[PDB]
């Protein structure tokens, strides 16, 4: 990732967030999809849904914090994650891309909650 | 668009917001690609960031609301809207796509508020 | 939508394509959750992730042609409306929301096609 | 970036491809704020225009190819980075931070080129 490049490098920390939402943001849809691909697809309707929003608030909340709604955003940011987290976490046990995503969404949380 | 068609076919007001968010997505990032042309660009910077963060949220937010965070997120996309349109509202005066766009940010912002 | 009105009042048709696209976005978006809500989703994975990615690319593809890439996004654009539009036909039989999405994708093909 | 690990615990290289839109996404988002708040803003509407094309592209890119429309897609994203990079260059004489991003749209270039 470049965040600490170009921050350093704009005419007018916040970084780990940065790197976190896009990372986390790609894992998420990752995991929607590998969810989608399971057998007991029918029981992970929620946590994908929730991978979904949090793949697209991550996008956003890492595009305005590489840009003030920052503070809302990142709030939001982290609340997602959580409720994303705590979804993910569920299903560690069976999937391992959902103890992957399910660390990278607590990673992320942490990162916005700090950010704020 | 077909919110309401869709909203009504699903296994499982709202509509205004969605709608909304797509409509107010597209004029931000319309406005801020008109502010990037004006002459008086350098004098825009603030509007134009505002533009492509309320076109990011009203994205997010409606795709979100297509689908919880949901409460959450149509806070902050009231929240966002308006900083929008108080930006958009000081160059309606001197720029017609700020006049437009400053109220269809008014509109959405309304219609996220009665949303939550 | 403000299209119209925006791309008039900037100091630099199409207009149908943009509208389509916000309006073919939310549709799809729309379309994977219903269908990731129905009792058959087992069956319904490959539309689920085409809609998906017809979300995405119309997202994408309108918010380019609201500011080149554009002849090229909006061949992308077409490609994919149509591959979203075969998918979510087949399921018209059995499910109104494929129904309606089938028929917006078609009209966001042909808007893309003729835009080119 | 969990692309990687997520990539091989899915029930059914690329990888680059996928680290690289997300880096180039959040990059050039960077870039396009950077230019915006330079004093030769006047002069760089192109760039940061191409700028905001190339982050919605590369996310586009990244999350369909974390999910056919790909070879299409990483065509498209081929040809805007390559768009982006040339502008990029243009300024990464006077501007650390296009020099920054210039490479990191060549490498995406790349990367997209030999994913297909
Ligand atoms: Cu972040
Ligand atoms: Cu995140
Ligand atoms: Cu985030
Ligand atoms: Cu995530
Ligand atoms: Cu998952
Ligand atoms: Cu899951
Ligand atoms: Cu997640
Ligand atoms: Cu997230
Ligand atoms: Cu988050
Ligand atoms: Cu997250
Ligand atoms: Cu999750
Ligand atoms: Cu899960
Ligand atoms: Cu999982
Ligand atoms: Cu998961
Ligand atoms: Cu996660
Ligand atoms: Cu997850
Ligand atoms: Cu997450
Ligand atoms: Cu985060
Ligand atoms: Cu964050
Ligand atoms: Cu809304
Ligand atoms: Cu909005
Ligand atoms: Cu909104
Ligand atoms: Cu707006
Ligand atoms: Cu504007
Ligand atoms: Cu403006
Ligand atoms: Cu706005
Ligand atoms: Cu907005
Ligand atoms: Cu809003
Ligand atoms: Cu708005
Ligand atoms: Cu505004
Ligand atoms: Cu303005
Ligand atoms: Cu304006
Ligand atoms: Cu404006
Ligand atoms: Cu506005
Ligand atoms: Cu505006
Ligand atoms: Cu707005
Ligand atoms: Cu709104
Ligand atoms: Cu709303
Ligand atoms: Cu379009
Ligand atoms: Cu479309
Ligand atoms: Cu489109
Ligand atoms: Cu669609
Ligand atoms: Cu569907
Ligand atoms: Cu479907
Ligand atoms: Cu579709
Ligand atoms: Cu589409
Ligand atoms: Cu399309
Ligand atoms: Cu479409
Ligand atoms: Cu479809
Ligand atoms: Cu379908
Ligand atoms: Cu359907
Ligand atoms: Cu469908
Ligand atoms: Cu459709
Ligand atoms: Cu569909
Ligand atoms: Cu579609
Ligand atoms: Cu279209
Ligand atoms: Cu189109
Ligand atoms: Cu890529
Ligand atoms: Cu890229
Ligand atoms: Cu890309
Ligand atoms: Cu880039
Ligand atoms: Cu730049
Ligand atoms: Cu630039
Ligand atoms: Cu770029
Ligand atoms: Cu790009
Ligand atoms: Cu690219
Ligand atoms: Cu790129
Ligand atoms: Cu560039
Ligand atoms: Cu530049
Ligand atoms: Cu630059
Ligand atoms: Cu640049
Ligand atoms: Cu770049
Ligand atoms: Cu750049
Ligand atoms: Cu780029
Ligand atoms: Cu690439
Ligand atoms: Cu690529």
């Amino acid at each position: 990732m470049h965040v600490e490049a170009m921050i350093s490098k704009h005419p007018q920390s916040l970084v780990q967030c940065v790197e976190m939402c896009f990372d986390c943001a790609q894992t998420c849809a990752a995991c929607a999809d590998a969810c989608l691909g399971e057998d007991k697809v029918a029981d992970l309707r929620h946590c994908i849904r929730l991978n979904l929003d949090c793949a697209e608030i991550c996008v956003a909340a890492g595009s305005i914090a590489s840009r003030s709604i920052l503070r809302t955003m990142l709030q939001t940011c982290a609340e997602m994650c959580r409720m994303c987290e705590e979804e993910c976490r569920r299903h560690a046990g069976n999937h391992e891309h959902c103890r992957i995503c399910a660390d990278v969404c607590k990673e992320c949380e942490t990162a916005c909650r700090s950010a704020t």
